[PDB]
């Protein structure tokens, strides 16, 4: 069986890491929920909650930093380095490693399309190799949702570029994970097709509880130069203008999903791992 969960990610998986370093000033909470980039617990928190009730945060090693991505506030290599530094360079064999990364590199809307796609997928593949080289036996990799459906892309006309990033990224990542499966069959390889799961929720938004998928719960204002990052967008949130009732919103801010969308993600991920035969105890 497996003892704990180690998640490498960005603002979509951070459980308050940047919030602490920022001295509780970013993300401003409220309207954000205690440093999460949403109005509730993030998906990986709920998933660990379902496995270790009454004390999940003693089984969750969350190294995800807000604004993190592939070499950007923080790099995946450094999240992994942080774990390896604090474990004598040994990846625990009874730990589940989670890598959900890339969204922050693409949402920044860089100038080099293909080179960014290239360096993001190369950075992830490198991270899986390092973890596998240090003894990781259970690795979960998640692909990206259709970023063209974020209010950011819908406001700045980048639906084409963001959807293109999501599809091409998910295709390369699929081939990357297929390589590591045809190379390390001794390692349990787990995959989550976020792209398809989020498209199904979108096409059935009302059935999942959402009444609005284009607007935002909070409110923010950004401009050309400064707007070129997720963290500046989060820093430009106006707490006084955030809606009090956001039941129904799919997006809490210009890119981050609301608390309900994190719960749906965690429940689907739990069922997928239950389908795969992954057991947690101790």
């Amino acid at each position: 069986p497996l003892n704990n969960i180690v998640v490498f990610g960005d603002s979509l998986s951070d459980n308050g890491n940047l919030y602490e370093y920022m001295k509780h000033q970013l993300p401003q909470s409220p309207p954000y929920f205690e440093g999460r980039f949403s109005n509730g617990p993030v998906w990986i928190e709920r998933l660990a909650a379902s496995y270790f009730p009454n004390d999940p945060n003693s089984h969750l090693l969350d190294y995800a930093f807000g604004g993190a991505g592939v070499s950007v506030f923080f790099t995946l290599r450094r999240e992994v380095n942080s774990y390896l530094l604090a474990h004598q360079d040994k990846a625990s064999p009874d730990s589940l490693f989670v890598i959900w990364i890339g969204a922050n590199n693409y949402l920044g809307m860089p100038v080099e399309v293909e080179e960014t796609l290239k360096n993001v997928n190369r950075g992830i593949a490198d991270s899986i190799q390092r973890l596998v080289d240090k003894g990781a036996k259970h690795i979960l990799v998640l692909n990206l949702p259709d970023l063209g459906r974020t209010p950011a892309a819908l406001e700045f006309g980048s639906v084409e570029e963001m959807t293109y990033f999501s599809a091409q990224h998910n295709n390369a990542l699929s081939n990357t994970v297929d390589y590591f499966k045809k190379t390390y069959p001794e390692v349990e390889w787990l995959f989550f097709d976020t792209g398809s799961h989020f498209d199904h929720v979108i096409e059935h938004a009302s059935e999942y509880g959402f009444t609005n998928i284009t607007g935002t719960c909070s409110f923010s204002i950004v401009d050309e130069i400064t707007k070129n990052s997720v963290l500046k967008m989060v820093a430009s949130v106006k707490p006084e203008l955030t809606e009090s009732a956001c039941d129904g919103y799919l997006f809490f801010d210009l890119v981050h999903p609301t608390a309900l969308a994190h719960k749906i993600m965690a429940e689907k991920a739990r069922l997928m791992l239950d389908e795969a035969g992954v057991e947690f105890a101790e």
